[PDB]
């Protein structure tokens, strides 16, 4: 029953999503709740434009020991960003499209 529930929190906050080759952005937001049917944090905002480089509209989210993964609610999975600067995280895909996730600075 001691078990630690609010674990992530620092990574709370606004950010949003870059997508090269293709201009469109989308604001995001990361929730700091706790998520046991993904095992992860719940994921607000517009994630329906998410639904052009993702095969379901994600509704949460798990922050793993080496990038950020994308859940759709059910454990599956949908992407795994690799950070690869404290606060710059990209990851390949087909299509030829590079997202980006940054704290939303402006």
């Amino acid at each position: 029953s001691s078990l630690i529930l609010l674990s992530a929190s620092d990574l709370a906050g606004q950010w949003t999503l870059q997508q090269d080759e293709a201009p469109a952005i989308c604001h995001l937001e990361l929730r700091d709740s706790e998520v046991a049917e993904a095992s992860g944090y719940d994921l607000g905002g517009d994630t329906a434009c998410l639904t052009r480089w993702l095969p379901s509209e994600p509704r949460a989210w798990r922050p793993t020991p080496a990038g950020i993964a994308l859940l759709e609610r059910g454990g599956l999975t949908l992407m795994l960003l690799g950070r690869q600067g404290e606060g710059d995280y990209r990851v390949q895909k087909g299509d030829g499209g590079q997202l980006v996730l940054r704290r939303a600075t402006p």
